[PDB]
């Protein structure tokens, strides 16, 4: 462990956690990354830690989840913090504002968040505009092996929802290496419950349709991001619909709306989606489940609640070819991903595995 690790982990975030509401602290966070204030990342990349997948190079497999950089402000930053790949949004076609403050709040007891933002967005526009600023020096970095996925969401008052989602692929598809599609908001009515199968495929193949449109060079891959609450039935089809149209992978998991017996934080019962060490297990089993389902041809990014190498790795184990973070950044500030990665590549060494890639999947076989 580094003098940073622990000095952002035991003082700086617990005291900066103390003087700020959770929303402030995350517009500081995305103000600073945005401006480069952030620790040396003193972790260099092994090739142990690079995955091809999804037509790309990931120089490591640990990337920044959306909602933290929403609207593409932060991106270099996040570069520069030592995520192998970047995710950006939800957008929205048009700019909304979300939902009411305080719409965030914090369960440190647990080391959870509970948020109900509601897809506060700058919209499409705005986002291309950002994104073209920097559209060529986006393309030496995926060659680099630093990939950009966009992840595309509807407005509330939409009245179709799949013209939405064409919008987000004609306007940022041809900025991005991937595109996501949610059916898994929990702060949006009606999203999660397009998982009715023809209405799913439905959306699908006119997201496909709008994304094959495009000319080569400004193809991106196309996932879909699934809720943790999903039944088996939902599962199911969702496993079938991917398989029949091509879906070029899936993001497992999002925000859950349960509530797991044990939470402590006085918070645990404002309304939204959970996120951190207590969706950590139920976001290992739905990616276990959904590598079974799509009998590992379909590939994985895992999220939720990756804090350390260990959470990380049992995600690739479970099915995942990369992860995704969050939470963790809020609680340990930027040193967790040098942490993740260095705490992965040991345990690699550890289990036997060459690389991530030999890691993939390992529980099922
Ligand atoms: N050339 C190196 C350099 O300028 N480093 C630097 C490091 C820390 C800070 N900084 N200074 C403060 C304070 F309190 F003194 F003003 C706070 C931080 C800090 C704290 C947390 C985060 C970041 C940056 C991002 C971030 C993202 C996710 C969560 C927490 C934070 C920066 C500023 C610069
Ligand atoms: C404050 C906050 C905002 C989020 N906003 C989005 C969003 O706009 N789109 C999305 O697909 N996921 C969003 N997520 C979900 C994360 O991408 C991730 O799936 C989830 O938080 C689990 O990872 P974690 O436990 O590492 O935070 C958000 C999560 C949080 C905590
Ligand atoms: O904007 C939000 O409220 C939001 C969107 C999303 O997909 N997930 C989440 O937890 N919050």
């Amino acid at each position: 462990a580094t003098g940073d690790e622990r000095f952002y982990a035991e003082h700086l975030m617990p005291t900066l956690q103390g003087l700020l509401d959770p929303e402030s602290a995350h517009r500081l966070a995305v103000r600073f990354t945005s401006l480069g204030l952030l620790p040396r990342a003193r972790f260099q990349d092994s090739d142990m830690l690079e995955v091809r997948v999804l037509g790309h190079k990931f120089r490591n497999p640990v990337g920044i989840a959306a909602g933290f950089d929403k609207h593409g402000e932060a991106v270099d930053g996040l570069y520069k913090m030592g995520f192998g790949f970047v995710e950006i949004g939800s957008v929205t076609p048009k700019p909304q504002e979300g939902n009411p403050r305080p719409r965030v709040f914090r369960l440190p007891e647990d080391q959870a968040v509970i948020n109900r933002y509601g897809f506060n967005s700058h919209g499409l526009s705005v986002v291309e505009h950002r994104l073209r600023a920097r559209q060529q020096k986006q393309a030496k970095l995926t060659e680099d092996g630093l990939p950009l996925g966009v992840n595309l969401g509807k407005n509330k008052t939409s009245v179709d929802a799949a013209e939405d989602y064409a919008e987000g692929v004609r306007v940022l598809g041809p900025l991005a290496d991937y595109l996501v599609v949610n059916v898994s908001s929990p702060n949006t009515a009606g999203l999660r419950s397009l998982q009715g199968k023809a209405e799913l495929r439905r959306l699908l193949t006119k997201v496909l349709q709008e994304r094959d449109g495009l000319r080569r060079v400004h193809r991106p891959a196309v996932l879909v991001k699934i809720a943790p609450d999903l039944t088996s039935q939902d599962k199911e089809d969702i496993a079938s619909v991917v398989k029949e149209l091509g879906i070029d992978g899936l993001i497992v998991t999002n925000t859950t709306v349960s509530r797991p017996a044990g939470l402590q934080g006085a918070l645990r019962s404002e309304t939204g989606g959970l996120s951190g060490k207590p969706l950590r297990d139920l976001s290992t089993q739905t990616i276990r489940e959904m590598y079974a389902l799509t009998q590992g041809r379909v590939p994985i990014i895992g999220v939720g609640g990756v804090s350390s190498g260990q959470d990380a790795l049992e995600k690739i184990r479970a099915g995942a070819s990369l992860v995704q973070l969050y939470t963790a950044l809020t609680f340990w500030g930027p040193p967790v991903v040098g942490k993740v990665k260095r705490e992965l590549e040991a345990l690699l060494k550890e289990q036997g595995f060459g690389g991530v890639t030999d890691a993939i999947g390992a529980d099922h076989r």
